[PDB]
């Protein structure tokens, strides 16, 4: 039988079969419940929608995300989402397929206890595994060395690897990702009057960000240019025809990644975090880590991120080092692709947590056979 | 047992069984009593005449409408009208048929509380249920969603719906309707010397309104044409052979709907009262409401109201929208058609307020089950 | 030279000299224009009215507010109001008096830009300044650490301040204030048959809300008691001598502040707003914020509001964190008293935007020299 691969992204769930080059079913990780008094019988049924059928009817819905900063926060909702991904998107029976979930580094352990318990007692998958997304991303690049800078909707994290041996002490994590950038955009937009207040309008500001934002190579130069000319402004059309116009908001939002003092945080930017992660690693290996700066996750899709990161890290690291930021075109799906590759491997068969293992050991077993 | 459907409009009573596509009994809502002395015996009796009879003797009667601005004020007269409807018109005892009574939004709760009291304690129906009119209007059109404009004899209200879910905070009620247009037409005919005063002559200026009134496309240019030549004049034959002629009084009267400042009121004309109702909805669904604008009720029957409405809204809403005024050909009875459809459903049986529930709950029960 | 402190409210304008502990002039911020036709010669002149002379005549006027949600919607009218305050009320030649004005947080930049432009060019004041309203609201209390809850007629907004250092990420601004409660009260009044629809009647409903509305502590049980008997009902004599009797509408109105769903808004109540604001401030200062909540603005003068908000915040914070709400009885004018104090301080004399500085810098200086 062929195992599945279900990447529980913070924002979007990725799913697909083991061996597929690309995921087969992608849909935002939302649960919607209406917030108005229904009037028509035979109509407005299905108290709760999931994924696509909650986006396409969000006008009257309260969209709750069940995954917050990479940590599942509302279990009965994630159960519905898994049930959907299994029985409606892929159209598969879970009991007859192994599966490969994922997790971010340094998440509370009870999180993965509960993931495993749901998978084994509710859906009765024969065997399942829980990887760490950065390792999978480094698989996907077809590589053996690097410092995966992964960042998606919830979290931004680094994971240095050298010739197959992880360096757990050098891992750095940071809760500043796509959702926080969106929430800061909602706020900088009110300088022009555009008030977005509802959970549904978060999904409009998200796409405004996705389509219009970019990261300036140099922030102060871009601020000056925007202030002294209109060459940057770009106009966007709401769902209801209103045409909004944004200028320096196109780069003031992505720039949050590098100066988290914009959104009130104290910690340092992603470039400084990566440098401080490399400098935790033994002297003999930093030379290769500087030369394999892999990237992953959606939030690294902004134009100008790769060049900005290369410039900044070159500013940090010594003059003699050969920095290289690697940005695969499919980096949004790198984690899932690597997961498929790992699941298809010939030597991975023994590594599963068999149903018998859970029977004889409980959910705590998942800490001995996982990274 | 078959279920009855009644629609106690402010202008006419529409009543008849479910499953039919047209009301069985249609007649005006007036009870007339003599204002003169009856000298002859046997003939000249029955101090109260109702419905069509009252009109046929409107010479020697004072005609009272028990309903004014959708509110039932004279309860004795209204009970008379219902007694006529049940026994003389439909010929079927109310003691053995569930009933559905239409009603208007933002009405005093005492209104429907007393409707329930009267139906259960005076006529002893097995079960009754009260429904809004815009909801049923939408039912008739076979739609899932759309902004309904309903404008009968007394009350004009908008109820934007979405996928079977309404928006109570987006309702508007504008108590300016056919009766007020009749009064203003009566007031502006005197510019020619046709002094209509009596109520019986209100029943005739209303006939003039129903026959000749039409809504122009541009008021200023129509006035220009009217001043230019006699092309717009048309004549009408009173009951005693006199022939009248009216020019710009034909469209100056429906103009009220678009400029209630004509009759002193301040609230904005139906174009603005519909635009402002859409512009209070979730920003997501406005594009949907624009393209599914429904109409209903008699007052929307003026030749050309749909085009003026479309013009005004398209001049208000963003240029990218694709407006559509859904005007059913039978829109006069649309409320009752929708009521028949709703009463005929198999899964609507969960909504009837049974005699048992009223007896052990009191009239206040009607609010727990009625929108 | 004496300075002027002009707190432009959305419903009232509190303006006067700095140093006093009360404004020298208060008048509603409405510009009325006659709407009927004048017939008597020697009358009908002065075809645009302002303030209280636009109350006592409101019978024959359409009342329009310049500010809708702390935003200056109209400028041709706000110029009239400012001219009125400077010349007719205070009788002061503005060309020789520094003026200090106010604004809310997250308020569009063009708003204060154009305020500066008008004051420096239309009136030609030697110097001026604009201050957020939570800063002044906290000055008036004499503290230096606390999270203000300003609740005006148009806007409700918190500001966490610690030792004089604001927390710009934790400023929660909610556009739901006294005016929206006025409109909700008008909407629910009809349930009893009372129908107020026009601008003038909106003032009557404002006074009804002021006099009779109050906040309950347990809304569900308050409704239970109100339904049980008429113990809570009180009467009000409209200006023509009519008498209305409002019952549960007394506290169903200001309950909206703690359940913004009633009017369709999604955000959580103001207690939840304040608590969510607090839990985003670094952990060590939450203790000092939980004990220094300062109320302000007119809409906070509901009876029982302080008890309700204290109870509800206790329901959200942990058990051992002291929770207090400081509510000065004079709080309606807290913003203006803070403005007076700030203008009086000896060290503030350098913080003005001088006419010279504007002349050589342009409006953008407003965002530079002012917070
Ligand atoms: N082309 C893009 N440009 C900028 N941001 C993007 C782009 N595509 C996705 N994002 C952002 O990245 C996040 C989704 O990336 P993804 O890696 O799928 O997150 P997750 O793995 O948590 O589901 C979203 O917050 C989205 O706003
Ligand atoms: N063909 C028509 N043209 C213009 N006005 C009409 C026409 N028919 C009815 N009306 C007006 O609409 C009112 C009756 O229509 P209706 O929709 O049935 O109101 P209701 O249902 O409350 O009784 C009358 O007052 C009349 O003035
Ligand atoms: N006792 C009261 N109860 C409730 N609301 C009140 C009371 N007094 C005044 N208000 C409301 O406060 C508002 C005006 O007060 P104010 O603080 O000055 O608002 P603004 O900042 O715009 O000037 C009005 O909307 C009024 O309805
Ligand atoms: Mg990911
Ligand atoms: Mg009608
Ligand atoms: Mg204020």
């Amino acid at each position: 039988t062929t195992a599945l691969v279900c990447d529980n992204g913070s924002g979007l769930v990725k799913a697909g079969f083991a061996g597929d080059d690309a995921p087969r079913a992608v849909f935002p990780s939302i649960v919607g419940r209406p917030r108005h008094q229904g009037v028509m019988v035979g109509m407005g049924q299905k108290d709760s929608y999931v994924g696509d059928e909650a986006q396409s009817k969000r006008g009257i819905l309260t969209l709750k995300y069940p995954i917050e900063h990479g940590i599942i926060t509302n279990w009965d909702d994630m159960e519905k989402i898994w049930h959907h991904t299994f029985y409606n998107e892929l159209r598969v029976a879970p009991e007859e397929h192994p599966t490969l979930l994922t997790e971010a580094p340094l998440n509370p352990k009870a999180n993965r206890e509960k993931m495993t318990q749901i998978m084994f007692e509710t859906f009765n998958v024969p065997a399942m595994y829980v990887a760490i997304q950065a390792v999978l991303s480094l698989y996907a690049s077809g590589r053996t060395t690097g410092i995966v800078l992964d960042s998606g909707d919830g979290v931004t994290h680094n994971v240095p690897i050298y010739e197959g041996y992880a360096l757990p002490h050098a891992i750095m994590r940071l809760d500043l990702a796509g959702r926080d950038l969106t929430d800061y955009l909602m706020k900088i937009l009110t300088e022009r009057g555009y008030s977005f207040v509802t959970t549904a309008e978060r999904e409009i500001v998200r796409d405004i960000k996705e389509k219009l934002c970019y990261v300036a190579l140099d922030f102060e130069n871009e601020m000056a240019t925007a202030a002294s000319s209109s060459s940057l402004e770009k106009s966007y059309e709401l769902p209801d025809g209103q045409v909004i116009t944004i200028g320096n908001e196109r780069f003031r939002c992505p720039e949050t990644l590098f100066q988290p003092s914009f959104i009130g945080m104290e910690s340092a930017g992603i470039h400084e975090t990566t440098y401080n992660s490399i400098m935790k690693c033994d002297i003999d290996i930093r030379k290769d880590l500087y030369a394999n700066n892999v990237m992953s996750g959606g939030t690294t899709m902004y134009p100008g991120i790769a060049d900005r990161m290369q410039k900044e890290i070159t500013a940090l690291a010594p003059s003699t080092m050969k920095i290289k930021i690697i940005a695969p075109p499919e980096r949004k799906y790198s984690v899932w692709i690597g997961g498929s590759i790992l699941a298809s491997l010939s030597t991975f068969q023994q590594m599963w947590i068999t149903k018998q293992e859970y029977d004889e050991a409980g959910p705590s077993i998942v800490h001995r056979k996982c990274f």
